[PDB]
């Protein structure tokens, strides 16, 4: 019975159980947590009041690295430590709080980013900006009958086709201000990106949350094709480890996670699992790939 422990869900902690199950599938994050909490074990072991210690022992039990006799784990201690200081924003909350505790080495999700904005009517380039990312949040383009949506299409749109109209072109504005007759062209800007350092744990986020004209939240259920292997050479090799899937609508939905089985070491298992909080069942790669991914966790091979 090669299964992972489950997680209790009293009613509204799916967004965390789904993320935790996925984070336990990235062995380098867990290894970085161990070497980070080594500082607290210098004197005695510090069994407490620390977020990294609470997260590590959860991920170590979920990845079957620590012997667990309870067939279900309870992660409520992680939520209480967060409150004293959407599964995607929780990911950004956890990574930020771990960085504040470290303020050592950067967590394997940390990447570097170089960005530039170019006007679509005169090709004027904005000043180059330097950024960091812990995840690549991608837009989902428009669908079409007989035209399937792929993750690569989303990655190309994210790199050189992302539109932004929070800015205006200085060249087109000076020109339009002339003694003649000049028509105002629609301000269209594209944000051309180029990734610098690729992190060894890659998180890809598909933006499924939209907003109507009256402020009501909308969900895009369109399927995005992805594979267990993802090459990032065209944007400069990653293996899919887990997938966070959101079912239902924005109001009465539910978070679930597909994840790989824990290794029998360093060799990634081909056995996928379906984890809905406390329920853990075996699954096939065909089921994983047929789902509408919300968060994709990869690892550099
Ligand atoms: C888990 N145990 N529960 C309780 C009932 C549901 C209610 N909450 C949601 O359905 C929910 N909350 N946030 C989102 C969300 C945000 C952004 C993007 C997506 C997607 N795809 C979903 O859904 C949760
Ligand atoms: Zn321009």
């Amino acid at each position: 019975k090669g299964l992972v422990p489950g997680l209790v869900n009293l009613g509204n902690t799916c967004f965390m159980n789904s993320l935790l199950q996925g984070l336990s599938a990235c062995p380098a994050f867990i290894r970085w947590l161990e070497e980070f909490t080594s500082q607290y074990s210098r004197d005695q072991k510090e069994p407490p009041q620390y977020l990294s210690l609470t997260l590590l022992h959860l991920l170590k039990a979920l990845s079957c690295q620590e012997v667990t006799d309870d067939e279900v784990l309870d992660a409520s201690c992680l939520l209480d430590v967060l409150r004293m200081y959407d599964a995607h924003e929780l990911f950004h909350v956890i990574t930020s709080s771990l960085e504040d505790e470290r303020d050592k080495s950067q967590h394997p999700f940390h990447g570097r980013l170089t960005s530039n904005m170019v006007c679509k009517h005169c090709e004027h380039q904005s000043p180059v900006r330097f950024d960091t990312f812990d995840s690549l949040s991608l837009s989902i383009p428009a669908a079409t009958w007989g035209h399937p949506l792929t993750l690569d299409h989303c990655l190309h749109h994210f790199i050189s086709s992302e539109s932004v109209r929070d800015v205006v072109c200085d060249n087109c504005t000076k020109i339009e201000a002339k003694g003649e007759k000049v028509e105002h062209q629609r301000t269209t800007f594209v944000k051309q990106l180029k990734l610098g350092k690729l992190p060894q744990c890659l998180c890809i986020h598909l933006q499924r949350l939209s907003w109507s004209s009256h402020g009501t939240p909308l969900k895009r259920h369109e399927h995005v094709q992805f594979n267990e292997d993802l090459s990032m050479d065209e944007y400069k090799l990653f293996r899919l480890m887990a997938v966070v899937v959101h079912h239902g609508d924005m109001h009465s939905g539910h978070f679930v996670t597909y994840r790989r089985s824990p290794p029998s070491p360093l060799s990634t298992s081909n056995q996928w699992l379906w984890v809905s909080d406390d329920t853990v069942r075996k699954a096939s790669l065909q089921e994983v790939l047929s789902s509408s991914a919300y968060l994709l966790f990869y690892e550099r091979v």
